[PDB]
């Protein structure tokens, strides 16, 4: 199981890596939006997805914390 | 195995969470492109990667559906 | 184990799919930044996160290579 636990641990870790990646690109999308916005429904679509994506990140963060707990058991 | 199935199920779920996150940031990138585009090769690079990324999302969506089936077995 | 190895292999694969997705959206964020930039601290925040995100992609790429090796064992 030790080697078994190893792979799953690097999968769980890799998922955390990906999530932080996704969060970091969010910070960047927000900036590009700000930039664009310094220069209609477009603003509406932006908010609909921004909310959606902040929603999905939260869920993932939560699921990440549970997967790491079930792995530590 | 029940607890074993549990972790893998939250990993599979987390992967779905990440994919939808990635898709939602795509909707947002498309919008920022539109925004930018309301104001050369740049347009070419945009299309090359847009296609690439829609390609990768499709594959992932497919692989997500298979991982969820192999887990339900 | 064969079926056991199967799921984990599609999870590892799915993670690669997601990473390449994330990298492809990076190429696109860079382009939208360039676009925006053709037209203050904003430039600083851009670099801080760009670095951060290139950092996270590297780590993930490395972790992807290890997970695929531990799975091939």
């Amino acid at each position: 199981t030790v080697q078994a636990r190893q792979l799953l641990s690097g999968i769980v870790q890799q998922q955390n890596d990906l999530l932080r990646a996704i969060e970091a690109q969010q910070h960047l999308l927000q900036l590009t939006v700000w930039g664009i916005k310094q220069l209609m429904e477009w603003d509406r679509e932006i908010n609909n997805y921004t909310s959606l994506i902040h929603s999905l990140i939260e869920k993932s963060q939560n699921q990440q914390e549970k997967n790491e707990q079930e792995l530590l058991e």
